[PDB]
């Protein structure tokens, strides 16, 4: 047996753009995203699947059922967000005291008049659904993490086919100040007005994916998809403010907790001799931006600066963590391998004799462990599992990841490291971004013609972590690597 903290609760997290469509009257046609995946260049590129999210799990008109199998499989906490399209589809009144030439937000004003003139412009009926929705969770006796942005911008912010090409002249998405002035207010507002319902807020889903794919992995299929080292710099300089900006607006509004969910790989090395490429790896890709928005240190230009309204923006950490770089010393620096990680084929195995996903990605959960205690280590904040998850249609090699990893959290509680939930990605199948639905990450197996959800027998396993509190002595083998020999290589 391993057993959790009294306090600690499993769950799962979802996004709108994901699951939100699929039902009579549930279309959001008003985001950068929704705008990519329905363009013709980009289905003929290949850049995009040329899967809908209209046709999707239709969380929007379905989400009591969901709450029933969530309710149904002991589940205690959900993390999921409010969609800034669906609030605001219809441009806002230019901001009062902005100066679009500035590099720094260094303040965005928000009070009570301010909040009451953006409520004017407000979709009522998206605003009265999302509590509805939100309320039934509450009554599940579900503790509730508020996203307030997990990828899509509305298309008054971003037209990522512009950008693509070459345009910049029309909205440009994270490029622009305007787009952070705008999202400190949308967040302030969003708290303002789900305050009663919400537990622990996180500001934004993963910034460095959207600066990271947006700008240069562009092989990807993420809007805009052009290919700039500097305007990449740009984007994640803008995101950065942004959160700062928007932990300060919710923070006017509300006591809770703010947080931010960002996208971790367990950076390993290749051999004993990487040990230095993995500190320079973590420092690229995780190092920088919370020293950021914790510390106040940022590269603005070419000068190291320190920013005042930068420094403590932050309560907590939520660590999202799916499988590990391997990462060789090189004469410049360092670099990833193929063959590992994230850089697999599909149903098969790693370089390690490690089993790969539906996606190509590694068995590794000793990452897990890895990442939570050295987050723990450096800033002492506690943390929550936001997201981990597989795509596995079949359930092979799901009910391993699963009971694998939460003993990970285990190991690490058990290190002293303050982790206060795990939150399973996700419930159910959804839309997954340019690879559209036949990545199958969900615990329910969704039929799409019907919208029917079915329990994979991980939905079942998990169920006996959730309502135990503890992975119980019966499931305790599931702590193993799925057995490679009868899969795929
Ligand atoms: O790919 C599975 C999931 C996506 O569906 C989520 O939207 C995104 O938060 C994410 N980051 C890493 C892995 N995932």
């Amino acid at each position: 047996m391993y057993s959790f903290p009294n306090s600690f609760r499993f769950g799962w997290s979802q996004a709108g753009f994901q699951s939100e469509m699929g039902t009579p009257g549930s279309e959001d046609p008003n985001t950068d995203w929704y705008k990519w995946v329905h363009d013709p260049e980009n289905m003929a590129a290949g850049l995009v699947s040329g899967d809908l999210p209209e046709n999707g799990p239709g969380y929007w008109g379905n989400y009591k059922t969901f709450h029933d199998n969530a309710q149904k499989m002991g589940l205690k906490i959900a993390r999921l967000n409010v969609e800034w399209s669906r609030i605001f589809p219809n441009p806002l009144p230019r901001p009062q005291n902005f100066d679009e030439s500035k590099q720094d937000v260094t303040e965005v004003e928000i009070n009570e008049n301010e909040l009451k003139r953006l409520d004017e412009y407000a979709n009522k009926d998206a605003l009265n659904h999302y509590r509805e929705i939100f309320k039934d969770l509450k009554s599940r006796g579900l503790y509730f993490i508020l996203n307030m942005y997990h990828w899509p911008l509305p298309l008054w912010l971003h037209d990522p086919i512009r950008v693509r090409r070459g345009d910049f002249t029309g909205p440009s998405g994270w490029l622009s100040t305007r787009t952070v002035y705008e999202f400190a207010r949308f967040s302030a507002y969003i708290a303002w007005k789900f305050d009663d319902l919400v537990d622990e807020y996180s500001t934004m889903n993963e910034p460095n994916v959207v600066g990271g794919l947006g700008y240069v992995g562009v092989k990807s299929g993420f809007p805009p998809g052009y290919l700039s080292f500097e305007l990449s710099r740009r984007a994640m300089y803008n995101i950065i403010q942004a959160h700062a900006r928007a932990y300060d607006g919710i923070k006017s509004v509300s006591k809770k907790p703010v947080g931010i969910i960002y996208a971790n790989s367990s950076f390993q090395p290749l051999t004993d001799k990487d040990m230095e490429a993995v500190e320079m790896a973590e420092n690229d890709n995780r190092w920088w931006f919370f020293d950021a928005i914790i510390r106040g240190e940022i590269t603005r230009g070419n000068e190291k600066i320190v920013r005042d309204d930068l420094k403590g923006r932050l309560d907590w950490i939520g660590v999202n963590y799916y499988t590990r770089t391997v990462v060789k010393r090189t004469e410049k620096g360092y670099v990833s391998l193929g063959g590992y990680g994230h850089g697999c084929e599909r149903n098969s195995v790693s370089l390690a004799g490690l089993p790969t996903s539906d996606f190509g990605w590694e068995f590794f959960p000793e990452g897990l462990y890895d990442v939570l205690t050295k987050y723990w280590n450096r800033y002492h904040l506690y943390m929550y599992v936001t997201e981990n998850g597989i795509a596995d249609d079949a359930d092979y090699q799901r009910p391993y990841y699963l009971v694998s990893h939460v003993y990970q959290v285990h190991r690490a509680i058990n290190s002293g490291a303050d982790v206060r939930g795990y939150l399973h990605w996700s419930l159910a199948d959804n839309y997954e971004w340019a690879s559209g639905f036949s990545m199958r990450f969900g615990l329910l197996k969704v039929d799409y013609n019907t919208k029917r959800l079915y329990w994979r027998p991980s939905a079942l396993v998990y169920r006996e972590i959730a309502t135990n509190g503890a992975i119980t002595d019966e499931i305790e083998h599931l702590n193993s690597v799925p057995p490679v020999k009868p899969l795929r290589h």
